[PDB]
């Protein structure tokens, strides 16, 4: 348990550039670091197109350039799942259209809850640190666009409130896309299996790790909860952009996760 919880904290710090040790250190000014670029208004997001944090499809609205920058961000976070979640020998040696099958239903789950890492109540980081967009300018946009990201900082800034590390978010992270419940899985005896062996990993962890947080493992399984039902409502905001923002152009890959749902 011991082992098998710090092979999974090593596949963590191999597959995602940004933890959150990073971030924290990042949006407190640690001396190791160099400053974000502060994305606050429309002139400021459009320098940071020219080259000041960012060396897509037609350009239509301010609105939508966000959109479209959620959607690179998100994407290439499901490539460093992917690699995470390959690097567990166990994920692996399940058949390759229920590895698909996981991380289709797990990916955002996990992205909502890794996004915490890298927020404070003002804003977030973008681009590998190398940005700081503020909450208010994105509250600031049409209707639709404004609305979808407003719940995850609700989300993030709660959850960070439990001072989780990232040697606790690998194990977390792990249990997330490792879900036997999943629709369409085909061996659900063997994912639920090696799931509850991270969830006893985890648990055994947060013990050593958090002593003095009696409640804690029940307080994330609670949060898994909250993360599946934060991914319901952000799949139908979504699928009502598709039907009413004609002229907005999303990732295939994005079209194929929120199919079905
Ligand atoms: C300049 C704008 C930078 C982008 C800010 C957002 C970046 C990361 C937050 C990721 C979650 C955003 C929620 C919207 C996601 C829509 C795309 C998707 O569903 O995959
Ligand atoms: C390891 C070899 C892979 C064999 C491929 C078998 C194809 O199964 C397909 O897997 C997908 C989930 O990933 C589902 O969306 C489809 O409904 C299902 O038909
Ligand atoms: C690595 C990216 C994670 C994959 C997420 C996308 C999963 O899409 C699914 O892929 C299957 C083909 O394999 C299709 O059968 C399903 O219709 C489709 O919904
Ligand atoms: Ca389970």
């Amino acid at each position: 348990l011991k082992a098998f919880s710090k092979h999974i904290y090593n596949a963590y710090l191999k597959n995602f550039n940004m933890t959150k040790k990073k971030a924290r250190s990042i949006l407190t000014g640690k001396a190791s670091h160099t400053a974000p670029f502060v994305i606050h208004d429309i002139e400021t997001l459009w320098q940071a197109e020219k080259g000041l944090v960012w060396k897509l499809p037609p350009y239509k609205e301010i609105s939508v350039h966000v959109f479209y920058r959620c959607q690179c961000t998100t994407v290439e976070t499901v490539r460093e799942l992917t690699e995470f979640a390959k690097s567990i020998p166990s994920f692996s040696s399940l058949f390759l259209n229920d590895q698909v099958t996981l991380l289709k239903y797990g990916v955002h789950e996990a992205i909502f809850a890794m996004l915490a890492s890298i927020v404070n109540k003002d804003g977030l980081l973008v681009a590998n640190g190398s940005g700081f967009v503020t909450r208010e300018f994105l509250r600031s946009l049409r209707k639709p666009f404004s609305d979808i990201i407003e719940p995850k900082f609700e989300f993030a800034v709660k959850f960070n409130a439990l001072e989780l590390d990232d040697s606790d978010l690998a194990l977390f992270i792990a249990a997330i896309i490792l879900c036997g419940d999943r629709p369409g899985l085909m061996n659900v005896p063997r994912v639920e299996a090696i799931q509850d062996t991270i969830l006893r990993a985890l648990e055994f962890h947060l013990q050593a790790n958090h002593p003095d947080a009696q409640q804690l493992f029940p307080k994330l399984l609670q949060k898994m909860a909250d993360l599946r039902q934060l991914v319901t409502e952000h799949a139908q905001m979504m699928q009502r952009i598709k039907k009413t923002e004609t002229e907005t152009s999303l990732h295939p890959l994005l079209q194929e996760i929120y199919k079905d749902m």
